[PDB]
């Protein structure tokens, strides 16, 4: 078949008539019907319900239609992307901490891909310290993390203040405050599961920092390997855990998330680049972030 | 006898029923009638003509009733009167951490004082944790500190972000950077003097928080008793220290204060009050803070009114 067949079919489904679609396609109705008849026989499948006056699709017709608008949209994308390629083949390398996979970062990267069709993008999971060294050595070009950096060779900027939340078993008394929220102070005597167990500093450093900023130091603490351990163990009755809000991407039976009322019970997200960085590719990454944030209704 | 006896008797006389009086006093019938009996047997006279409904007094009981209600009334007046002659002098109690003595706090208090000449102002040196408990128990009315509070019964408000500075001996290599400043990262392998040694959390807890916020954990740390010890030992060649910028009120020979380039190398100042605080005395304290800040060229903290 040809793209003509797909375009002819889609117009008929959208206009809901053989003659009405012919007007927008600028052709006569007899040959338009033949093409669709030729498409159906070439497929050996009935796509349109015959013979409806306001034409309706069959089960396979509806399926083929949704596929077709997507395939024809890909052609449009192909053409548009080809005309905006960078002549010199570039690679951009991005470091990130694992917790960022649960929020906006992936769709930011995906959007970034589309802005530079021929750009090779390499993604590396690394902590903040590793990010700092990699940047200075030029092994990454941007790092996304949750900790501030002290280093004259690095420029870090606050992107957003994500809220912290408490993961609890549904039967925990604190789950009564699911819609109201609680204070860090309410958590002082709980069994608290910190994570990950990876090289420090990491997210568990931050959580304990947050308690410490409020004059608090929990003593019933257990460090577990990764987020899923923390949440799985909470779901199994082992205690509670503090998580970034986006970790709600994980929902488990009898696991519940409770908001925190302390204004500074937060986990900031930063972008780190080299101090003297001015690559258009990195400015473009910043704008992609801004684009996504705007769609989400963020400032900040 | 006790006042209880009088209240029980008065109730039976006034209701003319042991049941109606029992339901008025929120007690069972038996104790009511036994207690009156104890009174009657103690005084040696019959006060009530029991057996007859409605319940009425003897001649003796009728007289006793009149003295009893007056006596009970007199007791209530005694208590009310005693509450009246209790001190009319208003006292405001203010908690603060010692490091704030080097900055704007004393002049804020002095100005506050001038605004309220008949007010007793009491000042107590205490840490954020003790402040929090003192506020909840009403032992202070406002607390000034350098740490956030997590307690639903307390409201804390950021007043200003004070810069941290590095205190060094004048011959330290870091002091070659006095004009430009240095980074927290530059201090990681130095001998750092933390203070004070008073109950945690305190200023040393905050300094190490600042480091930890920036992924740093200095290992050459020595806790000393007080700020002057820290600065004195620096001046003596024992290491370096991190101080609030206002601590520059203390100047020692060959002691040099070096700026930090990290934007978040700061030590915030907070006022803490009870969650539902609305006393004009405290609003006035708060306005005094804003007036002093405006005079100093500091950004004013947000409006109360
Ligand atoms: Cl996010
Ligand atoms: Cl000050």
């Amino acid at each position: 078949m040809e793209l003509r067949h797909l375009r002819y079919f889609v117009a008929v489904v959208e206009e809901q008539s053989f003659t009405k679609a012919a007007d927008k396609l600028c052709i006569a109705q007899p040959p338009l019907s033949r093409q669709i008849q030729n498409l159906e026989e070439e497929l050996g499948i009935q796509l349109l319900e015959r013979g409806s006056r306001p034409v309706k699709t069959t089960p396979e017709g509806h399926f083929f239609y949704q596929y077709a608008i997507k395939l024809l949209s890909n052609v449009d994308q192909m053409v548009s992307m080809t005309k905006r390629i960078a002549s010199v083949e570039k690679t951009i390398r991005i470091g990130f901490v694992g917790s960022l996979l649960f929020g906006l970062l992936p769709r930011i990267i995906h959007l970034y891909r589309q802005a530079h069709p021929n750009l090779r993008i390499e993604l590396y999971e690394m902590g903040t310290k590793a990010q700092t060294e990699a940047l200075k050595e030029g092994r990454i070009d941007a790092g996304f993390g949750r900790l501030k950096i002290s280093d004259p060779a690095i420029k870090h900027t606050l992107l957003r203040n994500e809220r912290l939340m408490v993961a609890v078993h549904a039967s925990h008394p604190l789950n009564q405050m699911k819609d109201k929220g609680v204070h860090l102070n309410d958590l002082i005597d709980e069994k608290i599961l910190l994570y990950p167990s990876s090289p420090k500093p990491n997210f568990s450093t931050h959580v304990m920092n947050i308690f410490s900023d409020h004059g608090l130091e929990p003593t019933k603490i257990n460090e577990v390997r990764e987020v899923q351990l923390a949440l799985g163990l909470v779901a199994a009755g082992e205690g509670i855990s503090l998580v970034p809000a986006s970790t709600q991407s994980i929902q488990l039976f009898n696991l519940s998330y409770v908001p925190l009322l302390d204004p500074d019970a937060i986990t900031p997200i930063y972008i780190a680049v080299r101090n003297m960085e001015e690559s258009t590719y990195i400015y473009s990454l910043y704008e992609t972030i801004r684009q996504i944030y705007a769609y989400e209704g963020f400032t900040e």
